[PDB]
């Protein structure tokens, strides 16, 4: 007798991967909780039976149709959110609220994609941009269209948001009229296979268009063809050794990647520890640290402050750290819970032994007795913060991802000359070599917006935080699906969500010329 | 005793390589007309110059004043066309009307981007699409931008659009105030070379702006860093060695892929012989084959016509190859010159040969005596026609690109019931081709035309409809348009160029800016939408 064995669901049936499988287990308790296994699938039948039936049964619905099933994919996950909750406290060790970001999240998501998708109407095929005429009397014209994919969208998930990462990723991929099968981080695996089974089992959607497999990637990439997508998020090393693939290399299926990103936050001159927007600053660095034990891609890494705003920063984060209180999530008095695995605690623990090579640790309460969990067995870690009081010269902080409750502090020199008196913290968030995001902090709305076009060709996402939004402002790593997600360089080159946006990975698009009565009856048959 | 050997143009200053160089010839009479080579270039220092140089500089002006310079440049390449028709007859063997796709192409190219990009404004920064709130009080909103990547621009160019494979990629470049680095194909490289060192030696661009290297290629790829673009135009088996650098799989840096790509033109089924659209058909696909000698990678490789058609469409496509003259493009009487090298003179009529052995050959001109031309010495190819009658089960048909004055006819089922439409069986074969930049479609009737586009829009990057209505108007086959889209899925890349402003993206890193309302009001009066 052993834990349960996850099935996979491919070509539209629940089969189980041979052999022992892999255990999950909860990272405070250290229970066996799942197994999973994808020994011995028929990949080739997999992909086959998404890409053909399950690619033309969606492309038979316009897109209003395939909103419509979304819309009721969401009032499934509400109904059955009480079990989606109980797989997080279990599966992740995150409290309640940090289980949300990734549950109700996901569900958020998904909703502002089937209301979206509702106003895409009963076509499908879109039109991008206006018809052009290409004669001087305007008897020949142009108008590009977007047609969806004949192909399938895999998408390799982070262990993070098990929920949020499949429901990113497919809501606009189901309304693009694209097959999806979904390969989730194994070490979170379980929510994202109870999600896919609950909505499998209803039968919302046709069969072949939503497929899992959990367990070994192995021969998953030798299936992907030309007109296939993929969608990676993970660790820069693995991204490239995927990017080598011939699935890529030869046969030119697109890729998206999200990979590692050092994401800064910037005091800005103004914002002096006399000021509203000093502390919207000390709190927003506290959040990303700590919220699911900062295991957010898009977390602070890197705070550059004014040097001479650094001891009062210090100081100022000690203090609110100390409020956190760390170990088990079933405990209401807990703050912040576990890592998702002791295998990623191990990586942290090493990741916080490599900075404190090169910096000094200003916080860290470690030697906390952790509340109901036995510090031998749980994947807690206590945040911890660094300070690197030379950051041009700094080797490691700039580099070096530790995907944990941990941050680095370092002062900038204040430009007061005239650029902008942030310039320096600029050039620092720019040897990151590319992020999701950067947040900067002033009590000056103004300032912002300039502020802002200085770090937009670095960072796939500036948040500005001063004291007219404290009570709006949606959070630093916060990923408002309206809004461009991912990054240029290090954070993977790649964009999802940005609302519309992101329909355009899911679709080939063509530019049709034409006479004009020919272009009249093509926009008849096709929205924006 | 030597030609002349081009400089490279790089870190602003005129450097020759060392070595004796690569000699490129004209391909009708065999003369050596000039030397290229890259032997001994400092590449580090070419691609930092025009990186931090080259950048900062354009980064500095705005788009307006960019596309000012952009105006500066079409001016005077419009002076200096005469030397330019002189070097593609010398170079490349084209009639002086084939000549001119590729010369009044690109500058009519960077023109339209001329003046498109004064549209943009004196900003530094454009808008993507509209503000958005992010809160119930409309307190927190929310604006996307596009700026300028920090990088450059690499450009590996094919042999058969010296000039235009230059400013089609050039003048979005520019706009978008990335520096360029131009590599052209070595055999026609001359052209490519002559248009920077004019538009260089007139101090129009800042220095580090524009620079070209012509010869070898190696080392380039590894100068390629994250934030930088690189464009690739030529053979698949090329772009996947290419795509294998790692400066793509381990830097990221964009790459955008050209390739192989075996257009269709599809004949509908209400356009027999006795309707318009039937000789609009034969014209268009004569006129393919035979521009460039069929050297236009858009050009129509496969042509599917009704069972009832297949007659009477060989009798007339034979009978209009049979006035087209081959020889010398100095003489007047010749309608189509040569390919661009004896190279390619051999790999074409091994692709014929290829072909050949699972296709009835229906019409070749070889015989035909070329006109002030030795067929030992020349690259000039006759028009060969194939007909395939069986397309469902031919291998070669779909899959070998043969890039000269070839293309091959074959018949496909008419669907007579009115679940789909008639040509239903055309569009299957058109997408055999594994995804291509362009199918061109032939009826009398426009409405279907339109429905029937829809139908190739997701295995085709262009789909052009051709029709009575449209017999004076339509732009052609196998002309590209700067306002629409170049590029195609699967087989012919993945890549995606021109289509106006479309062209920017590739240039821009895009960001989502998060803010209060008066921040996204005060980065709105600073960039344009």
């Amino acid at each position: 007798h052993m834990t349960e064995l996850l099935k996979n669901h491919v070509a539209g049936q629940w089969i189980a991967g041979t052999g022992a499988g892999i255990t999950l287990t909860d990272p405070v308790t250290g229970v066996a909780l799942v197994r999973v296994s994808s020994e011995g699938l028929d990949l080739a039948r997999a992909f086959s039976f998404a890409r053909e039936d399950g690619g033309a049964a969606l492309r038979a619905l316009t897109y209003a149709q395939r909103a419509a099933r979304l819309a009721d994919i969401v009032k499934l996950l509400q109904a059955k959110r009480g079990d989606y909750y109980a797989i997080a406290t279990a599966n992740s060790g995150t409290t309640r609220n940090d289980s949300a970001v990734d549950i109700d999240g996901g569900i958020f998501t998904l909703s502002y994609y089937a209301k979206l998708g509702a106003s895409l109407g009963e076509v499908h095929a879109l039109r991008d941009g206006s018809a052009e005429s290409l004669s001087k009397d305007r008897s020949f014209s142009a108008q590009h269209v977007l047609s969806p994919t004949r192909g399938v969208a895999l998408f390799i998930n982070a262990f993070n948001f098990p929920s949020w990462g499949l429901w990113a990723k497919a809501a606009p991929a189901l309304l693009s009229g694209v097959p999806v099968i979904v390969k989730p981080a194994t070490a979170t695996a379980w929510l994202t296979q109870r999600m896919v089974a609950d909505v499998v089992d209803a039968g919302i959607l046709p069969p072949g268009a939503l497929s899992i497999i959990c367990g070994s990637s192995a021969g998953l990439l030798d299936q992907i063809r030309s007109f296939d997508v993929v969608s990676f998020t993970g660790s820069a090393d693995t991204a490239a050794t995927l990017r080598a693939h011939p699935a890529f290399v030869q046969r030119g299926a697109r890729l998206n990647v999200e990979a590692d990103s050092l994401n800064s936050a910037i005091l800005c001159a103004d914002a002096t520890p006399d000021t509203p927007a000093f502390d919207l600053f000390i709190k927003e660095v506290v959040r990303e640290m700590t919220v699911k034990s900062g295991q957010k891609c898009t977390a602070i890494r890197r705070a550059f402050v004014p040097e001479a705003a650094l001891e009062p920063v210090l100081e100022a984060l000690k203090a609110k750290l100390a409020k956190i209180t760390v170990g088990n999530p079933r405990n209401d008095a807990v703050r912040m819970g576990s890592l998702v695995s002791r295998e990623q605690y191990e990586n942290v623990l090493a990741g916080i032994a490599a900075l404190r090579e090169e910096a000094v640790l200003a916080y860290d309460s470690s030697a906390v007795p952790l509340i109901d969990a036995d510090a031998n067995i749980a994947a807690c870690v206590a945040p911890h913060l660094f300070v690197v009081n030379d950051p041009d010269n700094a080797t490691l902080l700039h580099d070096v991802e530790v995907f944990g409750p941990v941050a680095s502090v370092a002062p900038y020199r204040v430009t007061t000359d005239t650029a902008l008196p942030e310039a320096h913290a600029v050039a620092l968030a720019r040897r990151g070599q590319g992020s999701l995001v950067a947040s900067i902090y002033s009590n000056d709305d103004a300032h912002l917006g300039r502020l802002a076009l200085e770090l937009a060709d670095s960072h796939g996402r500036v948040h500005a935080i001063s004291p007219s939004v404290q009570h709006s402002q949606t959070g630093h790593g916060n990923v408002m699906p309206m809004s461009l997600h991912g990054g240029p360089g290090r954070a993977g080159g790649g964009e999802e969500l940005g609302g519309l946006r992101a329909l355009a990975f899911y679709h080939r698009r063509s530019a049709i010329q034409a006479a004009s009565a020919a272009i009249g009856t093509l926009t008849q048959a096709t929205h924006w």
